[PDB]
């Protein structure tokens, strides 16, 4: 089978939609997503047009085999979809109507900048390589472009399926290629975040903060230390909701000066002992005094500086 | 193959059913689960009609290839279903009977809310497309849904399988679509979880608790931060044993108050010792003493209370 | 193609075997294994026989596609084996000869209940479902079903490979069923399990044991709410080689009892400094001196007692 | 079909390209990373020539089995490359033009010497395995290699994808064997790694330093094993961020010496200690005080002589 | 197709050989890893011979349908390899030279006894099941066994690739089969070892008997106890590096011996303290003082024994 000829110079337009049916397995680590749906192909193809009273039916069904069908692919796909067709029926004037359903693994890169409150804008890129004897353009059916209302994401707030109805028609290796951009829109859901990352994690904080209030160096010692055990063991726990990146995250910025302040915190505890040691318990007294005030304040300040960098 | 053509306007009735063969591999973080089963399905084509008398035998058996079946499809599957033919036989009247067995992943949206209480009800979606030529109906045959006994889910119970009767009947991409609920019925199984998670996990915060019947203010540092890092490591320990949600749950809750239990401990253990310190130790003693019921009461009552708000 | 037909009103034998080429992939926390083997059938297709006097030859080879062979199934696998044919031979009387040579993933639940000491019996169910025209039931031929020597399983003992002779015939939705059960039987062969896990974690406890020939409570604290932790860690470094279950195991309990000590020593720790601090270390002094014959005793009474409860 | 014969003894040139459409799934444990590309091929069939006028068209387009095609197969992939032809174009002299999509898991060594500041070159072979009539010899068409600007591989910089236009031509079992090169050359992106691995290490080294300005033993000891803990629980945080090697990294090298360093302080503490229970306290305090300028001055000269020894 | 008649009595000789391309995934816990090689196989089939005069040609290209192929299997593969016919070529006295490239998961059960100074031999065992018609023996072809010079296996050191040229021709299921031994040695190749495993190891044992220049029972309980956490976190840590075993380890041994040392010293701690309690400090120091020397001596001599005994 070989391409419809065209009238004149014009390319074939095929009218794509793709419908979510299900959306899973959103790998955060791997920047991959799972996606079952349909997908819905609509070209005219005249060699297949025929007169419905002389034929007698509306429509004529046919096998893929039996027809010349354009060879659609995604480009960010792991490995080849695992589509069946579903039907195909031509119309009178020759009108071709396409639907399959598939699943796929598609790669869409993640920005965790903002995380655990990040919003991510997932692609499902469509490409047809044109031929020689006509070239092939993408075109949308916004009619058969959607998602199933039970399409769910676990931890994510699904909000939008769309699609970029202007193709980039290029040049790739001396042949046309249409290329068209379906966008699946979703918000992080993780409310349980507070109670069970950051509230637990300024507990072990606040809890090395008591040692502003001893004058047991053995004791604050314990304290500090502890907790920066504490704090580490506390990150093995909650690792994986730790967002697993190579650029500087807000809970990435966050977690590094919660370190800063365990290192400062055992400065004074040291300063404290030595001045007390040294025989000078009026400065000792004065900066853990400073400190029990200095180390909230700097605290909540640097915060409100990172919130307003990232936000 | 064309579909069957109507006597009247009536759409063709398809009886589906599903006999579980084995059931396994419940993910509780993926939400899927894995299936093992027949599915049988009965529709009347007159084409294939015969009158048993001249044609000697009661039941013709036929390859799928020969005959026309209806394309059906599970809706919330990860990929294409691992279908083989079972078998396909035609009554007289024209009424086939297909059988097939297939193994497929299926996608249940769990509850972790009342975990490690918690029950689930596990759908698998029979969908099949109407053609232009006939609409198609899903029909439930009840003699034909059902489970073999020695069906198993460890760490479950398996209560029911049954069918929603009336199908789903609505239009997708300009055609009709019928739609079938079969329900799996599980409640949870884990009389370990309390010898395995909770009593230890207790036994650890009422080791901290014995810190108000002390005075050495090193030793109920180490008393409550050890058992806090201990609290943790049991955790990093248990973390298996631990339900994976973005809304809270009951163990979940449990989790956060202790937490906070450690926190308040932490600050009566600094009370004590600065009363202490600044010379008033009747109050500090008072604190401590009431502290000896205030922390166990305080804890059965919030348990209670949240035991309650669950269930 | 069609099944023999009868001679009289008796169903088709099919003579099963099933030899373990490989065995591998225990999987304790899936309840399942990999295995690789050969499958021999055998059955008598009256229309296949063949004078071997004017055909010269003793025996006629076959393609599948060229005779009935009978649709033989696995209950418990997780997809379909990976199966290919070795041989077709039919004998003069029409005796067929198949074999073919699979590679399946058995679904075997397991019972971890006296483990390390625990043993298993690995199930294989072969079945056939009844045609039409004439019904099916399997047989086994015990010469046709073994094991290589070479045959292991790392982590256990084979000990053998049988085979139930009697099918559970049964009927099932409307159709007559043969199931066949073939036995793996496998000891656990863990020689190392005293050295690696019970050893270390018993050194553990008897350290913890040093608190009662010490008067510092400070140090008591430190040793039995450290040894506390280093027991955690311990289990989170041999978690892996520990078993996963959902009712009480032997080693679940010992490691239960084993917390209950810990939490027992603290409580004497508690006792022992709160009356020497209200000065009666008379009572004090006893309780301590008891706690060191009393916490062995107790421990060594306690685990014959569990030891007879579960074997 | 059988291969083109030659006009004279020359062999039959086979024009290579390969074009990265997606790279993703790089696994430094495995040494392995996936790749998503087309491959064009291009040779001189004159079996397959025709006249445009006489045919109608200027190009014929053929189906794989329809005619030859060279066997060419990856050399350093796990299994057999997922490959869909995407066009089969002969043009009237009969140059054929073959363009095929395939997705690969490609097996390159890396070398993490210099971690995390390694650089990687990424190897693709191809081969074409010579037959009996006649030879068979790869080449580069350079206008058909290259790679998409949206190729990404996370946490490192994708410089370049060229290949090694001259083929390794070799005998292996006395047969002629074409080889080429393509070459993916990447650097690693981890700016993060500083805040995240670095820093909060060293932090936890520094506490430990503060020993040197107490007399305490039993705070020294805390502090000293404590930090130890703390970086080995930091290390089993990051034990993901750390390159698994056979050899000794920059990074393996820095972690080592930090052992020794918390080894070292452990003798000083034990020193100064023993020095003063001894009643020598003039050296004791000539030892700390040494050891506040002596720890902070090894350690960055030996860290200096390291990275020169590296890089 | 039928297999080749004997002049004689003769078996059926098949010259095997195989030519590794490509050598990775070597799973020390799994005991598999996978393979990709060439596999030549040649017989003697007189039906296909030909007259070079009359047929033009030297030799004969064949499709695998085309002609009769022994049914060659590996024994010890997890699944069927992934097979490709490269060639078959037919000499004119009917010497068929088959060649296919095959990727297999293989199964080589590993000893650890050793580790990680341990040496393998892994094993891939070519098979082959006698006709009725006539009975089919393996042979080697030396020239066509090999491996590529840049064959790989991280960590290991590939020393040599060779086959058992003997047969081990035996009766299975009342049908002779020839099977072939090929052997890859393979010697471990971890230098690093020592400074990652061993050394650091060492350091934290060392810490501990820094309590035998200690008379502080609270500082010595916190040196041993912490380093015995210690000890364990980095185990947690290298538990990667460690023999995923059963039967006892060189490693394994070293090891368990480690956790004896702590549990003596705890004992020397705790008789030093009771010893000074008890107001008897002349025994008391002469322990000490006697274990000073005594533990690192035990530890030397017991290590000379256990290296002595395992190699
Ligand atoms: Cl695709
Ligand atoms: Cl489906
Ligand atoms: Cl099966
Ligand atoms: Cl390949
Ligand atoms: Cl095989
Ligand atoms: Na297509
Ligand atoms: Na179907
Ligand atoms: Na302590
Ligand atoms: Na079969
Ligand atoms: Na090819
Ligand atoms: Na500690
Ligand atoms: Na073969």
């Amino acid at each position: 089978v070989s391409p419809p000829p065209p009238i004149a110079d014009e390319p074939l337009t095929v009218n794509t939609g793709i419908y979510l049916i299900e959306s899973y397995s959103l790998d955060d680590k791997a920047e991959t997503f799972k996606v079952n749906a349909f997908l819905s192909l609509s070209w005219k193809d005249r060699r297949l047009a025929f007169d419905p009273v002389r034929s007698g039916v509306r429509v004529k069904t046919y096998e893929p085999e039996a027809i010349w069908i354009p060879e659609i692919r995604f480009v960010n796909v792991e490995n080849a979809r695992d589509a069946d067709v579903v039907d195909i029926s031509v119309s009178p004037d020759g009108t071709v109507q396409y639907l399959e359903r598939f699943s796929a693994r598609v790669l869409s890169p993640l920005d965790f900048r903002r995380y655990p409150f990040d919003s991510q804008t997932l692609h499902i890129y469509l490409i047809v390589r044109s031929v020689d004897t006509r070239n092939i353009v993408l075109a949308v059916d916004l009619e058969k472009v959607g998602k199933n209302d039970d399409v769910f994401l676990t931890g994510w707030d699904i909000e939008s399926f769309t699609a970029v109805v202007k193709p980039a028609n290029f040049a790739l290796e001396d042949r046309l290629e249409s290329k068209l951009d379906y966008q699946l829109r979703i918000s992080r859901q993780y409310f349980s975040f507070i109670p069970n990352i950051i509230l637990p994690m300024l507990f072990i904080l606040f809890i090395s903060w008591t040692a502003f209030w001893s004058t047991s160096y053995e004791a604050n010692v314990t304290l500090v230390v502890s907790t920066l055990i504490a704090h580490i063991a506390f990150n093995i726990l909650v690792e994986t909701n730790l967002p697993k990146t190579c650029y500087m995250t807000y809970t990435g910025a966050i977690i590094f000066m919660i370190y800063l302040f365990y290192f400062v915190a055992v400065i004074e505890v040291t300063v404290q002992h030595y001045l007390k040691v040294e025989s000078q318990p009026a400065r000792a007294a004065s900066i853990t005094r400073a400190s029990r005030i200095a180390f909230p304040v700097v605290f909540l300040l640097a915060n409100i500086i990172l919130a307003f960098l990232f936000f």
